[PDB]
């Protein structure tokens, strides 16, 4: 008769929706975490009671799922999940009124970083903005002190670009050109060439990427003199699936580009909070899925359950140390007080998980960023950035340049290449 600590799982789970493979993909990782937490009975005398509700990756259904969970479910202490950017935003907005701390393992939208609108929202996955401090370190490493930017006119990318301004504060790097586009990038690319830009920081989707590199080919903005740094989250063979130019020319312009994205798992062989290495966990994860499919967010879901478990432990310590010393089972609902204790407990998260050191800063994950480079036909891993330590590690003998040296941020070294 051990009292439950109920948590509201929100995610797409139905096969009738595309992104529903993320929900099903992370569930084995989730259960592994939950199994261990029960075996060791870390939440004594309580137990973790995760309930799952399908958002069907839809605003109306997602909110109905949320409201039905509240109206007719047990008392949930916090929310776990939120995958689709718009559904997560609508739910996250109404958290404070409900005293519900939310932890997401998949919503990467930069919109949720606004802790004035989303004060009760946390996430274990690095956001789309997390690439900026990573990029800054790459720029300083190669001494690229002059960059141009190319942003697509969509909130997703506009907000990343805007975050970049704050990241490049008193840093000895200037944005010598800022260009925009909605449906045609060629004008903006032509402008960058005229402005003599050599290092381009791109923020656009994979459909536009094809157009960008097509313009780059005709504008000759590729090869030894140029360096494109763009999103690293495009599908493996995104160029195969493709505009104005031949596929071979598109490949010639793509060659050497750097992709930036979150790293799915840590590459350190250190023992994590579970007692396992990121490699040991990965192998144990692939056993449970049994061909059900993989999600790149599984490590973040796994660490997520550990965050929740540790948060609840700390919440009990705070209650037990208070003057009224109320018990979790004493709250008829998650009230203002309980929500604040949970919120503060989560803010204190600091442990080593399978995705590296799990630490928040204003609800945003301080995680590791993966650098890739397009070599020949596919993206290859060339380094990683540690957000906690502000560390950039480039892998030896991977990152290459078409000239015998990295391109200079301007014209002053053309006679070389």
């Amino acid at each position: 008769s051990s009292p439950p600590l109920s948590i509201m799982g929100l995610m797409p789970l139905t096969k009738e929706v595309a992104k529903g493979s993320i929900g099903r993909g992370v569930l084995p990782a989730v259960e592994l975490a939950i199994e261990q937490i029960r075996n060791e009975s870390l939440l004594r005398p309580y137990f973790l009671d995760l309930r799952l509700y399908d958002t069907e990756c839809d605003n109306a259904k997602g909110l109905k799922a949320f409201y039905d969970a509240i109206k007719y479910g047990p008392n949930h202490l916090m929310v776990f999940g939120g995958v689709c950017p718009s559904v997560t935003s609508i739910i996250a907005e109404s958290l404070q009124g409900w005293n519900l701390v939310q932890l997401s393992f998949a919503a990467t939208t930069p919109v949720l970083a606004d802790k004035k609108k989303y004060p009760y929202f946390f996430r274990t996955v690095p956001s789309d903005n997390a690439v900026n401090p990573a990029i800054l370190k790459l720029l300083k490493h190669y001494q690229w002190k002059r960059v141009g930017t190319l942003t697509q006119d969509v909130q997703r990318f506009s907000e990343v670009r805007n975050d970049l301004t704050g990241v490049l504060y008193g840093e000895d790097i200037e944005i010598s050109d800022t260009e925009s586009f909605s449906n045609d990038p060629c004008t903006s690319v032509k402008k960058l060439k005229g402005n003599d830009v050599r290092i381009i920081l791109g923020q656009f989707d994979q459909n536009m990427a094809a157009k960008v590199f097509c313009c780059a080919y005709e504008e000759n903005m590729y090869g030894s003199k140029y360096q494109w740094i763009i999103p690293g989250w495009y599908e493996p063979s995104w160029w195969e699936q493709v505009s104005r130019c031949l596929r071979k020319n598109l490949l010639a312009a793509m060659e050497g580009y750097i992709g930036v994205d979150f790293e799915p798992l840590s590459s350190k062989q250190i023992k994590t909070i579970s007692g396992k290495t990121p490699q040991q966990y990965e192998r144990e994860y692939n056993n449970k899925r049994s061909g059900v499919g993989p999600s790149k967010f599984h490590g973040y879901a796994y660490d997520g359950i550990w965050v929740i478990a540790k948060t609840l432990q700390r919440a009990m310590e705070t209650l037990h140390a208070s003057s009224r010393h109320q018990r979790i089972q004493d709250f008829n609902y998650t009230d203002h007080t309980l929500g604040r204790i949970i919120l503060n407990a989560m803010n204190e998260t600091n442990f080593f998980g399978v995705t590296g050191q799990v630490v928040f800063r204003n609800g945003e994950r301080m995680g590791t960023i993966k650098f890739t480079q397009f070599q020949d036909s596919r993206e290859v891993k060339v380094g990683e950035y540690n957000a906690v330590a502000d560390t950039l590690e480039i892998i030896n003998d991977t990152i290459r340049f078409q000239g015998s040296e990295p391109p200079k941020d301007d014209y002053k070294d053309d006679d070389d290449k």
